[PDB]
């Protein structure tokens, strides 16, 4: 089955340059891992703003993981992650961005910390997310049960807490073998 795939990616100032590459990183080798098959990509950084870095139709065009993120700059603001959810629900599962309606749409959420903001994101329902929290911000239970609310459910399969950039890696397997 087809999958329309959206990675959300945090670019605040949190974030160490070396961490924000290795975030980028993944992105890339996820995308290389997974060419030529039932998936298409976008990608949206989010900070204080959201900016969509490449539509699915981007990726229908290129199929270059290197060239669809070669423009990244790290945004280098705040963490706006109930805003950034809500802005990938309305702003990048568009038919007309290459979105395709018979696909299963998917969202892995990459962050180094809490949101910034508040609200629900009750438009994003429908849509299965993985939330990916990495690194000393979520050394407590507490923090990381403050992604649970941006997850699928259960949190046990949807919530991944990463206590490092370098265990981005031990991922892969687990993402290639998902069957929507
Ligand atoms: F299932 C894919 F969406 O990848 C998951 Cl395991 C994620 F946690 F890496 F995002």
């Amino acid at each position: 089955g087809n999958v329309d795939l959206v990675f959300l990616f945090d670019g605040s100032m949190s974030l160490q340059p070396d961490e924000f590459q290795k975030i980028l990183d993944f992105m890339k080798d996820v995308m290389k891992k997974l060419s030529n098959t039932s998936y298409q990509f976008a990608a949206v950084q989010f900070s204080t703003s959201y900016k969509t870095e490449f539509d699915f139709s981007d990726y229908v065009k290129w199929k270059d993981p290197d060239a669809l993120l070669k423009h990244v700059k790290h945004m280098l603001l705040l963490t706006n992650t109930f805003g950034a959810i809500n802005y990938v629900a309305t702003e990048v599962f568009r038919e007309e961005l290459g979105a395709r309606p018979d696909a299963t749409k998917v969202l892995i959420i990459i962050t180094d910390g809490e949101a910034t903001d508040s609200g629900n994101i009750d438009a994003a329902k429908d849509i299965i997310r993985y939330i990916i929290g990495i690194g000393k911000h979520f050394q407590t239970k507490e923090s990381q049960e403050t992604l649970h609310k941006f997850a699928s459910k259960p949190a046990s399969e949807f919530v991944k807490i990463l206590d490092t950039f370098e265990k981005l890696k031990d991922l892969f397997t687990e993402l290639q073998k998902k069957i929507y």
